[PDB]
């Protein structure tokens, strides 16, 4: 960063195969956008223009911003709750 509003660069440090229809995968080496932190082992994000999950313990996070706090944290219950569903 600077990333302001931008999805975060990752890079896949080993290969991942998705196990169920919702993950990506990746070959070690591979660059990887995340859009938002789901839990502690789990990323929202996208490889090779496809959007699905992909395993925080397969890569590496891009350095800096904060900014990135906000997207690198799993989204809390009060914020979702804070606004009515669509």
């Amino acid at each position: 960063g600077a990333m302001g509003s931008e999805p975060i660069e990752a890079i896949a440090k080993f290969d991942y195969v998705g196990r169920t229809a919702r993950e990506l995968s990746f070959k070690k080496g591979a660059s990887l956008l995340l859009y938002q932190r789901a839990s502690d082992d789990w990323w929202e994000g996208r490889h090779n223009g496809i959007d699905g999950l992909i395993p925080h313990q397969y890569i590496v996070v891009q350095d800096t911003e904060d900014g990135v706090v906000e997207r690198s944290s799993p989204k809390s219950e009060i914020e979702v709750i804070s606004e009515p569903p669509e």
